[PDB]
């Protein structure tokens, strides 16, 4: 349950790098912004680097979600934090 939601918004943030890297295809370069959807439980947010070559989206739960991974990033590289025990997509 509080896995499940902890999963979703990992299902999210890999959709999410997936545009991304669509965008990245046709400019050369990741998109100073991106549109994202929060939710009762995880509020998400789209970093670039300043030379727009790399970013890091997170999912920050809120209060309403206590789970041991807290909160999960994905970079440009496919790097996925917490890197152990918390990711399955």
């Amino acid at each position: 349950g509080k896995q499940g939601r902890r999963f979703d918004a990992q299902q999210y943030l890999v959709t999410s790098a997936q545009a991304l890297e669509r965008h990245y295809s046709r400019n050369g370069l990741y998109p100073a912004s991106q549109s994202l959807a929060n939710s009762p439980y995880y509020s998400f947010s789209y970093t670039p680097t300043a030379d727009k070559f790399g970013f890091s989206l997170k999912a920050v739960p809120t209060n309403r979600q206590s789970d041991p991974c807290g909160t999960l990033s994905l970079d440009h590289k496919g790097v996925r934090v917490p890197a152990t025990n918390c990711w399955s997509h």
